[PDB]
């Protein structure tokens, strides 16, 4: 029936994985959201005229076993790799998440988008050029976002969906 896209949001703690997901799905900016809570968010949306279901796992990197987490990593179709533009360490951590995803999929051709979040903040330490060079090295799109203002939020997730469409054929 209706097309479903299974997405997974990964990245270092505090980059805005939860805020991005909640902004996309519920259209508000959360002030605080327990950093250990991992949950799935679903919504029917229209992307490029195609009505579909998004099924998004907001990961929290906890050690406790979750059969749902395993199912999303195994069957997840695309991944958002998120850092914050005011958090150099979170950008350095990106490679770890990409390498993990490649192992889960046993492939270097996994639908993926690099997300530089918190672009509303002036305290930038990761230049747009640094992130563009990383994305080019991976061969993936790079999108700057603000979960606070909504800038780039739909584009980040929808671009990932478009990458999944490519990978299917
Ligand atoms: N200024 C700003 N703050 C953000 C943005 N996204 C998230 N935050 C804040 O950063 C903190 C961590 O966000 P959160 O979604 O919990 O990060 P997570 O650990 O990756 O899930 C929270 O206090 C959010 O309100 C953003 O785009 N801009
Ligand atoms: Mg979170
Ligand atoms: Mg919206
Ligand atoms: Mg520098």
């Amino acid at each position: 029936g209706m097309t479903e896209y299974k997405l997974v949001v990964v990245g270092a703690g505090g980059v805005g994985k939860s805020a991005l997901t909640i902004q996309l799905i519920q259209n508000h900016f959360v002030d605080e959201y327990d950093p250990t809570i991992e949950d799935s968010y679903r919504k029917q949306v229209v992307i490029d005229g195609e009505t579909c279901l998004l099924d998004i796992l907001d990961t929290a990197g906890q050690e406790e076993y979750s059969a749902m987490r395993d199912q999303y990593m195994r069957t997840g179709e695309g991944f958002l790799c998120v850092f914050a533009i005011n958090n150099t360490k979170s950008f350095e951590d990106i490679h770890h998440y990409r390498e993990q995803i490649k192992r889960v999929k046993d492939s270097e051709d996994v639908p993926m988008v690099l997300v530089g979040n918190k672009c509303d903040l002036p305290s930038r330490t990761v230049d747009t050029k640094q992130a563009q060079d990383l994305a080019r090295s991976y061969g993936i799109p790079f999108i700057e976002t603000s979960a606070k203002t909504r800038q780039g939020v739909d584009d980040a997730f929808y671009t990932l969906v478009r990458e999944i469409r490519k990978h299917k054929e």
